[PDB]
């Protein structure tokens, strides 16, 4: 519904290659009609030096999910969307697990997207919020 | 000055042994009284599947830097930091070479530290612009 093509998990994850989401082991997981899922290992990959999950880390996977979210809502054969700003609140610290991101649209307009953002580990009690604003622009 | 703990550059540098840091290849560069410096390189490591640095990677760069300068302000016996929130501009991609980020201080409150970090490429042109909150809590 939301989307323009139709998200294909196998070349999402594909198409990570040589990246830093390959290097983190996101994962794209689900997606239905209004939303886009990942996930992300909280480990060695992604901790911070005192054992906890990077901060940061939760911003590469909000923006790593926002960024594929929008490819998948343009035409990509005229436009390609950038990331514009960012934005996050830590609200819970994880040690491991898996921490899930769940992207929804908050406006598809000509020129930006906005995306929100909702973290989760294992226990599934929020752990982050992010809000993403894309870019679109012309090839 | 602004330092409580003196900068220890092999220190900083040493503690990110199995943290994202060390994966990314973030490394703490200078410090003079009123700021501290880290750069990160710009490939296959931190470039988003276009081939550009990820927006995250920066964040992952400039919440590294600021949490490491918190925990360089605070009384580390009595206290620790974590992010709070962040947020930063993307300004301008990069394709390769290093981005450097530079902190300094905009408030350390006895709850709150805030921070200005400062990115640019190997041209010196500002890439990103990040604000990072962290929480100063008891131990």
């Amino acid at each position: 519904s939301l989307w323009r093509q139709t998200p294909d998990l196998e070349q999402l994850n594909a198409s990570q290659k040589n990246s830093i989401g390959d290097l983190l082991g996101i994962r794209f997981e689900a997606f239905d009609d209004e939303s886009l899922t990942a996930s992300m290992p909280v480990d060695s990959r992604t901790h911070q030096p005192f054992g906890l999950l990077h901060g940061g880390a939760s911003v590469v996977l909000a923006e790593s999910l926002g960024s594929m979210a929008s490819y998948l809502c343009v035409d990509t054969s005229q436009y390609y969307c950038v990331g514009l700003e960012v934005n996050a609140n830590h609200l819970r610290g994880l040690r491991s697990g898996r921490v899930t991101a769940v992207a929804r649209a908050i406006h598809l307009g000509r020129t930006t997207h906005v995306w929100d953002i909702r973290l989760s580990g294992d226990d599934g009690k929020p752990s982050c919020i992010a809000r993403l604003t894309m870019a679109v622009v012309p090839l």
